[PDB]
């Protein structure tokens, strides 16, 4: 589809059998979950922001379908207070900015 | 333009006769720059983001040319990692998200 950004680009994503809200985050080298347990193993690690730093839990090869279209690759899980999906998994769908 | 995701969306722009290397932002509400003294009057405020919130000098109607189009808006100016242009100024260029 084609997202005007008049509010936050949020959309409906899909992790398992989980219906979740993500924004569309250009601004986002990763993507950064709110906190969830995902099966397997994880590596802490430290990504900054407008603000500072925040500790995260992540994972990889993660299957993540954003409005229909389906992505794999890291995924963080921090308590951010809202879902972003970043340009690794942007890319991945054939996302881009026109204008 | 068409703007791929596979490195950071970096753009120049030219504000208060300068050019800056900024980033298109859809994950942002507000317009944030580096610190650089601007004409006119600016008010304190406060923005958030990961890590926490900064403080930043709020000026307004502020003139920046982006990829050759004109905007006319808000800009905050504070110790930001990185030159952001957000949702705010990116609407007033026509920009969209399309995949
Ligand atoms: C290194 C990196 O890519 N960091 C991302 C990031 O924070 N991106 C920022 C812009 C940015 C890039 C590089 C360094 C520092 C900052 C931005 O795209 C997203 N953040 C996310 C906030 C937004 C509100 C919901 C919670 C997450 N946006 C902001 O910090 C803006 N705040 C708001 C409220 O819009 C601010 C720039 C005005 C994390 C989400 C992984």
């Amino acid at each position: 589809p084609q997202i005007t950004l008049w509010q936050r680009p949020l959309v409906t994503i899909k992790i398992g059998g989980q219906l979740k809200e993500a924004l569309l985050d250009t601004g986002a080298d990763d993507t950064v979950l709110e906190e969830m347990s995902l099966p397997g193993r994880w590596k802490p690690k430290m990504i900054g922001g407008i603000g500072g730093f925040i500790k995260v839990r992540q994972y990889d090869q993660i299957l993540i379908e954003i409005c229909g279209h389906k992505a794999i690759g890291t995924v963080l899980v921090g308590p951010t207070p809202v879902n972003i999906i970043g340009r690794n998994l942007l890319t991945q769908i054939g996302c881009t900015l026109n204008f």
